């Protein structure tokens, strides 16, 4: 059995186990700020940042046909300081091709280049979408399961607890092919759940990079924070 | 669309919307005690109690072949006062044939008569099992998805926060046939998730009674409390 795991109770600046891209930055206080925060302490618009674990993960094996079960947990907070314009764009946990660089920002969240469902993307993502694009349901924010497209195959709206820490648990059972995600706000006690069948062998390459990506809007002040406090991951390939 | 829903933020003694069976009782403080609590305030062993919503639920239609999606949420607390003997047996949320009466207690949790996987049971349940019977995994307590048998098709162990309130969310998406359950302990912040594919048309009758059942052990002091603080349910039959 091939197993890989990591656990960051907090982030340390200078750590070489994480690949920071775009605006991503680790503060001295141990927080991972996916998108830029100005000198005045306000979140900057037109910003995209990602963080990928420095080691590729063996998600499935073509020879044996076996696929890994995995689980990831993380805590984040989104703060929307302005009433207008509407805040944007959200953050996302994703798995895709190794050695990747940031894609389009804004509504594409740094992982897609358009709104097509293209198999060449080879990307699986669980989004926490704060802005309603034309391909999105009307309700925002919403959790979404993205399979080779920004147009989620399943969506679940949730109420944002402004500036409060949300706990996330995403689990994938290879046997049943069920990807189940949970969002909990300890502050309000709110619990949200979403699940859908996803056969990763049809989506992802055998080896993938796992990461988090965030993006702010396309116009002045259409922004919010995308701060991550901790992140752990574990995967087991029965092989 | 046939829709049914109910929400009990607390329980009122005398309410005629709930059918209490066995030891089940609603206290003046608004708590539903599934199993018996003695005069000395300790939980009694050899006790079984259930509570069923007074109206049957239309879960699926044979004619159109459509099946309902549903969601239930509830809060409970289990208190284990003794180090020995081991506490037992647990509680369970279930759906089964209408007009049913309590079955075998103990490890059968009041909903099964043996440990066979019998289609005539026509019962679907999500258990919170505190005692390890020969048909159970070694780890207790554990969440379990029961389909026509006390021998769960899927199990998820969890750590009991003695006497603390646990929040539960169980959701079923008829389209994907995914039954997903979540347990959260606000006290410790612990989150547990379990999911499995279940086609209810193969298990349940078209109309079912929904309820909660609890049971204490087969020997002196093999007991614990099974208190429920709130319970809501909603179901929608696209028809
Ligand atoms: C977070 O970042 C940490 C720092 O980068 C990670 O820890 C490093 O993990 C490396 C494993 O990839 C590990 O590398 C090995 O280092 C050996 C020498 O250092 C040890 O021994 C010294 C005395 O001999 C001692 O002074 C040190 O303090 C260490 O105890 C070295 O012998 C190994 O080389 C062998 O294996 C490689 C690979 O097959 C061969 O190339 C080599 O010929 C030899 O056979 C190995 O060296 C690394 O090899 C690859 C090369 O490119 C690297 O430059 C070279 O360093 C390294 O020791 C530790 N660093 C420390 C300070 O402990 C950490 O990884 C996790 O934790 C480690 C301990 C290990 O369990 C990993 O599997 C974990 O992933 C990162 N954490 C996470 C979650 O990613
Ligand atoms: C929790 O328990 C509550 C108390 O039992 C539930 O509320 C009851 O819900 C009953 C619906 O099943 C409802 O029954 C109807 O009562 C009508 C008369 O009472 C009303 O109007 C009076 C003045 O006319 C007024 O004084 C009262 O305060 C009420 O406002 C009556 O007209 C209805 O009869 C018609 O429909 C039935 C069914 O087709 C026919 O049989 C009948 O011929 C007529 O056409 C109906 O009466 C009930 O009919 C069935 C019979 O066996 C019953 O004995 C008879 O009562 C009842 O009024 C309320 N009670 C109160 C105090 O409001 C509650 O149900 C939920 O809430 C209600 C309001 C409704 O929305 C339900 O659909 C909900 O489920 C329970 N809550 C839950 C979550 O289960
Ligand atoms: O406002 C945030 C929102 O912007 C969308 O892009 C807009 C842009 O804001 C507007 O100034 C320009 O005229 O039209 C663009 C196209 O709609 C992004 O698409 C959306 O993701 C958010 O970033
Ligand atoms: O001890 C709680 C546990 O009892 C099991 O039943 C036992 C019983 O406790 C013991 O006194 C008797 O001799 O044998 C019984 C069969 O194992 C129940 O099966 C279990 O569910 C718990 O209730
Ligand atoms: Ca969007
Ligand atoms: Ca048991
Ligand atoms: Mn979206
Ligand atoms: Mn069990």
């Amino acid at each position: 059995v091939e197993t890989i795991s990591f656990s960051f109770s907090e982030f340390e600046p200078g750590n070489d186990n994480l690949t920071l891209q775009g605006a991503a930055l680790i503060t001295q206080s141990g927080v991972l700020q996916l998108t830029k925060i100005n000198q005045n302490g306000m979140p900057a618009w037109d910003s995209t940042g990602r963080t990928l674990y420095a080691k590729p993960v063996h998600i499935w094996d073509m020879t044996t046909g076996t696929v890994a079960s995995f689980e990831t947990r993380f805590s984040f907070s989104i703060e929307q300081p302005y009433t207008r314009p509407l805040p944007a764009d959200g953050l996302v946990f994703f798995m895709g091709p190794t050695k990747s660089k940031p894609a389009q920002g804004y509504g594409y969240l740094g992982i897609f280049n358009n709104s097509k469902q293209d198999n060449s993307y080879q990307t699986l993502g669980v989004e926490f979408d704060t802005f309603s694009n034309p391909w999105d349901p009307p309700q925002v924010p919403h959790i979404g399961i993205d399979v080779n497209s920004i147009r989620s195959i399943k969506t679940q709206p949730f109420q944002l607890d402004n500036g409060q820490v949300a706990n996330v648990v995403i689990k994938y059972d290879a046997s049943s092919k069920i990807l189940h995600a949970v969002l909990v706000y300890p502050s309000s006690g709110a619990i949200y759940t979403i699940a859908e069948i996803v056969d990763v062998k049809q989506v992802l390459p055998e080896w993938v990079d796992v990461g988090l990506s965030g993006a702010t809007g396309a116009q002045r002040d259409a922004a919010e924070t995308h701060d991550v406090y901790s992140w752990s991951f574990q995967a087991s390939l029965p092989e």
